[PDB]
């Protein structure tokens, strides 16, 4: 575990993370995809061997000894708000199980279902709160990656609000 487990946020490419493992915002089919998933495919393509997994689950594949946790958030274009919310919470719970199982002291994590899978809605708060629900009981240092300056501010405020 980390000596004083923390949450931090960074505005940069998660493919350049400084953590002991990465969470991919994966598609269920293990395809290279777009956004976070395409960056993860370019950086850790070996981790896409048998990475396909259902919505609401996480499947870890090693790239060398570096773990890539493929977490499949719901596409809110396809799910109802209710079912999508349930699956988004579940994906994060599976990430917490994997991070725990791997024994890492740190993890780089994107906000699941906030991009192409958001169904055109702002889901920062919904996705981050499900991340917290899942990760709060873990003792890894969590580093949340985002790309938008306004998101960085909002994520940072939500972290600081709890401390
Ligand atoms: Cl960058
Ligand atoms: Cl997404
Ligand atoms: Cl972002």
């Amino acid at each position: 575990g980390a000596m004083a487990p923390s949450y931090r946020v960074k505005r940069m490419d998660i493919a350049k993370n400084d953590e002991e493992c990465v969470v991919n915002a994966a598609n269920p089919r293990g395809l290279p995809g777009d956004g976070v998933c395409k960056a993860v495919y370019k950086k850790w393509p070996e981790s896409f061997k048998n990475s396909a997994t259902p919505v609401g689950t996480a499947k870890t594949v090693m790239c060398g000894t570096y773990p890539v946790i493929h977490a499949v958030g719901p596409n809110f274009s396809n799910y109802t708000e209710s079912e999508g919310d349930r699956e988004l919470a579940a994906a994060y719970r599976e990430v917490a199980k994997e991070v725990t199982r791997l024994g890492v002291n740190s993890v780089a994590i994107p906000l699941l279902s906030t991009g192409v899978y958001s169904g055109g809605k702002d889901r920062l708060t919904q996705s981050l709160n499900h991340l917290f629900t899942a990760m709060d009981s873990t003792d890894a240092d969590v580093v949340i990656y985002c790309r938008d300056k306004e998101w960085e501010k909002k994520i940072s405020e939500a972290i600081q609000m709890r401390t």
